[PDB]
């Protein structure tokens, strides 16, 4: 998405962490008009008292996301505020380990409605909104690397972030017809995965992460995985799949349906 | 998990389709005692006709897998007719396809509710039980080739599928402690990879795919893909992710996170 400066952000979780860092650099850097959602109103104070010291034009709003109705209502302030979402930045996360046959269903449901449903609670009051107006957009979903790689202790998490990571894919499929961009965060935050991720941890600022969100947005890059360490694990995760399915060729059933396309390959036109 | 005769089996959605074709397999080949829990009371009826005409022991339940009392109340029940649970069966789906634009929030819960909490609650219900008991047990989850592909009107149900995936690789490092084996079934059912699924479509056969599902259950295998065609098409979807860490390579953060490990390579013990 180009010429940001002026166009409207919303950023979930936008009172801390990694979300503050994405709303500084969009309010500051790409100068946008930035609404900051938080469930917590002391984070947004405590935000707004920074922004405050800052040249920008940022809104704040109380939102649990998990609230469809209130949702619906804070978008509508940002529209009547700033106007119409350009950039909706679906960020805010929680999560909680353990051992997953000690989980709760109330664990469960938490990290659920939060992790998953609020993220598709955004999608789903934004981006129609982005369609009816015609004038494009840009979608954000912060998932995790947990949306590659499993780990001891974060069963639920993981469950999640597996989730948006396939809400994510599924808006890269339909959302360009519309002039939608749609790009997927996966920060960090095999005993060599963690200590690969430990030393990354330890390099993460939010506003640097920001940046490289900034960038994914104006180039309208999808895949925004920012760790070159994970490429030699992630081949080894992929070469297991790739070589279960090829374990079934050998396998007869592989060679009738090779036999059929091979006859729709001559028969048919392409 | 091996010595399958006599064991008890807990089969969701086991009313109908390829549910139905896995307790087949399982109740006559394998001979286990097979409790097949369903929603729907004239499938039940229709699945006991068969087994009627069978040497098999079966036993019906009607059950809305997305209610936690009931299910807990339907393993119970398993537990008193056969016994405990060793073989968990998480395979009732259900979908709906359309513009994601167009989807409702009653679309999502209704998908969200059966593919998702549906199997974690039989997961949660269960696996606590099996842990507790200390004999071992084994955990399926039938997902789809959807967990791994995105396509056009598939987003609610591509986002449920890529959540239980998430959820049985996360099993899949924490079960082995207590001898619970875990597989992942992924069903057929680019504009080629809808072509290559058109061509197994018509050649799935739900006694055929009970089949693969018992040999990867005795054999204890995880990825249970039996498509290896859909292996190129799949090599590229990681192609794509692993370019995309490694684009961030010559980015100097990376060289010193690299300088880092490096010198924690020297300086300590392995
Ligand atoms: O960034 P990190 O460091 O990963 O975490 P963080 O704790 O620093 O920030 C998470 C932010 O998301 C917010 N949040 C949590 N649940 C929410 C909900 N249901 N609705 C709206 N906001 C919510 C939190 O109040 C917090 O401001
Ligand atoms: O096999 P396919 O051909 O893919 O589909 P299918 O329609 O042939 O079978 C799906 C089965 O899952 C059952 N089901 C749906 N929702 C359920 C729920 N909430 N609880 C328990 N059972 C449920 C259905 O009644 C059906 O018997």
């Amino acid at each position: 998405m180009q010429d940001l400066e002026g166009k409207v952000a919303f950023v979930t979780g936008g009172g801390s962490g990694v979300a503050l860092g994405q709303a500084k650099v969009l309010a500051e850097e790409a100068q946008m008009k930035v609404v900051i959602a938080d469930i917590r109103q002391d984070h947004l104070d405590e935000a707004m008292g920074y922004f405050s010291q800052k040249n920008v034009a940022v809104h704040p709003v109380r939102l649990d996301l998990t609230d469809r109705a209130a949702y619906a209502a804070a978008v509508d302030e940002a529209e009547q505020v700033f106007g119409p979402v350009d950039l909706l930045c679906n960020t805010a996360g929680v999560s909680q380990f353990g051992p997953i046959e000690k989980a709760t269903f109330d664990d469960w449901d938490w990290q659920m409605d939060v992790n998953v449903n609020g993220v598709i609670n955004g999608v789903m009051t934004v981006m129609p909104r982005m369609i009816e107006r015609g004038q494009g957009g840009h979608i954000l979903i912060t998932a995790s690397m947990s949306a590659f790689v499993a780990l001891p202790t974060t069963g639920i998490y993981c469950t999640t972030k597996y989730a948006v990571r396939g809400l994510a894919e599924s808006l890269r499929v339909e959302m360009p017809k519309y002039n939608i961009g749609v790009s997927l965060l996966c920060p960090g935050g095999e005993a060599v995965f963690a200590g690969l991720k430990r030393v990354i941890e330890h390099g993460f600022d939010p506003v640097d992460l920001g940046r490289v969100v900034l960038d994914a947005v104006r180039n309208d890059r999808f895949w925004v995985l920012p760790y070159p360490e994970f490429a030699e694990g992630q081949k080894a995760r992929d070469q297991e799949v790739i070589d279960a399915m090829m374990s079934y060729a050998d396998h007869p059933d592989y060679a009738r349906r090779m036999k059929i396309r091979e006859q729709m390959k001559r028969d048919m036109p392409g």
